[PDB]
This record gives C-alpha cells, sequence and structure tokens, in this order.
C-alpha cells in the first residue's frame, strides 16, 4: 500500500480504476446518459482527472493507480476558466440526464462551504481491490493537508455504504438531501482538529 502524488504517466490506470469504481454509482447513474454509459463516465473521469485534478487540483494514487483521490484546494485558482473549456463537453456527455444533473446541483449548492476549503472531487478503488484499505490510504494525505492548511475538507456521497468509511476519517454529515426521482445525498465536512 504505497501512496504518492500522481503523474501524467499514471492517467491510463487511474481512469480505468475510476470508470470501474463508478460503474453502478447512484449519482452517476442519475446524472449521466444511459446510452454508452461507461464510455461517457470514462471520458468525464478522464476530463476531470487531467484538466482539473492534475492541472489545478491535487491527485494521489495507491499501488500505481489501483486507487485514486482527486481534490480541488483553495490554491485551485483557474477553476472557472477551466470550466469554460471543459464545461460544454461535460454537458454533451451528460446527454439526456443534463436536466437531472442541473436539478441536483441546485439542491446541493446551498450546502457547500462558501469559505475556502479542500473538496474531495472523486475517489475510486478498483473493484477487485475494494475493502483492502486502499481508499482510506489515498484520501488520508488530502485530509491531513486540509487540516495543516487550517481549512475544512468537504465531500458529497450518494452511496450510504460510504458513510462509515468517511466517518472513520473524521467527517460528519452536514446535509441530508432528498433528490426528486434521484438518490439521497449526504454532504460531509471535516473541520481542522476532528
Ligand atoms: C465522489 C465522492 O466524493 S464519493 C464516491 C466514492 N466512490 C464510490 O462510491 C465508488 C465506488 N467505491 C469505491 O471506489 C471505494 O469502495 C471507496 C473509495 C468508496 C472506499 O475505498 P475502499 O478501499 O473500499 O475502502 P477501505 O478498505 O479503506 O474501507 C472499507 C469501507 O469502505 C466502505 N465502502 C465503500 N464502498 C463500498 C462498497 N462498494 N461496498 C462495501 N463497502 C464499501 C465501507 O464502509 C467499508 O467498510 P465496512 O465494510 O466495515 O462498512
Amino acid at each position: 500500500p504505497t501512496v504518492r502524488l500522481a503523474t501524467r504517466d499514471d492517467v491510463p490506470r487511474a481512469v480505468r480504476t475510476l470508470a470501474a469504481a463508478f460503474a453502478d454509482y447512484p449519482a452517476t447513474r442519475h446524472t449521466v446518459d444511459p446510452d454508452r454509459h461507461i464510455e461517457r463516465v470514462t471520458e468525464l473521469q478522464e476530463l476531470f482527472l487531467t484538466r482539473v485534478g492534475l492541472d489545478i487540483g491535487k491527485v494521489w494514487v495507491a499501488d500505481d493507480g489501483a486507487a485514486v483521490a482527486v481534490w480541488t484546494t483553495p490554491e485551485s485558482v483557474e477553476a472557472g476558466a477551466v470550466f469554460a473549456e471543459i464545461g460544454p463537453r461535460m454537458a454533451e456527455l451528460s446527454g439526456s440526464r443534463l436536466a437531472a444533473q442541473q436539478q441536483m446541483e441546485g439542491l446541493l449548492a446551498p450546502h457547500r462551504p462558501k469559505e475556502p476549503a479542500w473538496f474531495l472531487a472523486t475517489v475510486g478503488v478498483s473493484p477487485d481491490h475494494q475493502g483492502k484499505g486502499l481508499g482510506s490510504a489515498v484520501v488520508l494525505p488530502g485530509v491531513e493537508a486540509a487540516e495543516r492548511a487550517g481549512v475544512p475538507a468537504f465531500l458529497e456521497t450518494s452511496a450510504p455504504r460510504n458513510l462509515p468509511f468517511y466517518e472513520r476519517l473524521g467527517f460528519t454529515v452536514t446535509a441530508d438531501v432528498e433528490v426528486p426521482e434521484g438518490p439521497r445525498t449526504w454532504c460531509m465536512t471535516r473541520k481542522p482538529g476532528a
């Protein structure tokens, strides 16, 4: 279980891991077109991993990409300009589920920290390596970094099996959001010193 920051050479295994990990995720199933679903989800994960994670955020990997963690920090300053580049393509990839994605964003936006914070954008572990402690190991550096910076760490999850996993890392449910014809979503925050 060797954890370190990611390089461009790691992207291929990382994207395979994220695509496989999010294959049956409730939020992805609600917000991404079912037509060529895995292909669409794979491009979204690649687009976020490279253009957001590696370019302006922070990305960690365990066992050369068997697990991945992507964060946006208070240091992620051209998030906005990056969003004008990749934004329209992400809407195309959402396809028929763009209205559902936009509805869900409106429900979660009020519960997001308006103050500077580290956001866990996405985390995935290869299905065959799940339950072996890799997820905890990849997310821990970002959690320690947020605490060192004196800012909260924040995330959103639509899978209730993840609540214990994040609770062990010091996170607490700050919002329990009901999505119409969609998945129940929990917003979680970890203030420095949890
Ligand atoms: C997008 C966001 O910010 S959150 C969405 C994160 N990713 C996903 O939900 C997609 C699929 N899930 C995964 O890739 C992984 O299972 C992770 C990253 C959530 C957890 O990583 P793991 O290596 O499995 O975790 P680790 O071994 O460190 O800890 C195990 C705990 O993870 C939780 N867990 C997460 N996903 C699962 C799952 N599919 N089935 C069972 N338990 C799971 C459980 O609470 C488990 O402990 P438990 O059996 O005692 O309840």
